[PDB]
């Protein structure tokens, strides 16, 4: 029994975000939560994933490595969230 | 009525880390995110609760956010002059 | 019997706009009309208030003074509008 | 049919001052605002009415707006080639 | 029997786009398809027209000439599209 | 299942030229446009179909777009790891 976790890769543009998502779901047993468009200078897209801490750490590292060859990665981060309400922290539209 | 706390960051990733850090105490409620945009790609995380709880939560959120991204604003309104529903903007989640 | 008036404080970001709103409703007997997000480089939020010319002049001066300690104030303005249709001039979504 | 007048400003505050100034004559009708964004945070105020009324209103709107903010564009289309509803964009208020 | 065509004039701001549209519909027997707001630094508005290749070439040249006296024209382009499904290529919201 | 192709441009005009060029072969399907914004005014054209068809279409789209505007990104995902519906964002047309 592990701890749940939230993983993010924030890129300039959608193309790099789709490559980060595909790379993330391919590298670990992580579930793709969804994309979040924030736009504003750079046109930022955030790819969010969930799963075991180790899986999410490996997936975000993989997704960022992939996305960097397509576009610019602005942020890469892992939140090891609790057991219950792992997506309570996310924004409503996902 | 209740105190209002805000952390405004450049990007969503830093805003989600600020939110997780802020809700980490049982007496602080996540009101929601508000996307503004501009050069930063500004996201505002709003919380409510007791003055002390909100002061500690926003200080925690900003501390966390900063290690992920850039914090543009951090503020606490201990006694909002109108009902927190009146003072806040229409779309908030 | 006075003249009705419209007051605005336009800031970079929402946090400074919420502080301007709270400061405005605290300083004078002015009603908070609402916020308007315009985004685009700076991420501009406009706080609109209504009431007596004097009240609105005092409130916008107060709101701008407050908002400047939280963020950047881009514009501060008072329109002394007519008796009838004081919000006819505003944009629909408020 | 009727003439079309536009004042495009950097920001909403300057656009509201332009609109108030433009509608200040009984023969000029406020079509609406259109938010565009970009580096300016562009807002377009559109009016309609008689050529003379619209020429005087847009010149008044731009004169006013300029003292509040930056005016990016001012223009009058005296005889729009299609119906004003056809020439304008779908969402206008 | 000619070939159908799609014409575009992309400007910084709406005012220049409305002048480009009015100029386009005045210069040739072209139908105004609609506007597309893309925003992001410059606040780009695209005016799309359809009709005969020659008509669309003359209209876009006219619309761009007009729009340049009101604002900044970012792009001017003509696509001579097929006979069937001339608007299949366009984005849904127009 | 099917390969996924993307061309991301600064502006819509270059994106429409990329799309027209990409669909110019019967075995390539236009998924849709996605507007992102930022300094570029980014528009992403997404296509699907056979690997070879998608490789040739995105190379064609980028070749075309570039003569109209600026191409920010060009990429092909030959074997998307989840269903193409899962990997793509919710609003796509």
């Amino acid at each position: 029994h592990q701890q749940e976790a939230l993983g993010m890769v924030e890129t300039k543009g959608l193309t790099a975000a789709i490559e980060a998502a595909d790379a993330m779901v391919a590298s670990a047993n992580v579930m793709l939560v969804g994309y979040e468009k924030i736009g504003g200078s750079g046109g930022l897209v955030t790819v969010i994933v969930r799963g075991d801490v180790g899986a999410v750490k490996a997936a975000t590292d993989a997704g960022a490595a992939a996305a960097r060859n397509v576009g610019e990665v602005k942020a890469v981060h892992v939140i090891p969230r609790p057991h219950t309400d792992v997506e309570k922290i996310l924004p409503k539209g996902i």
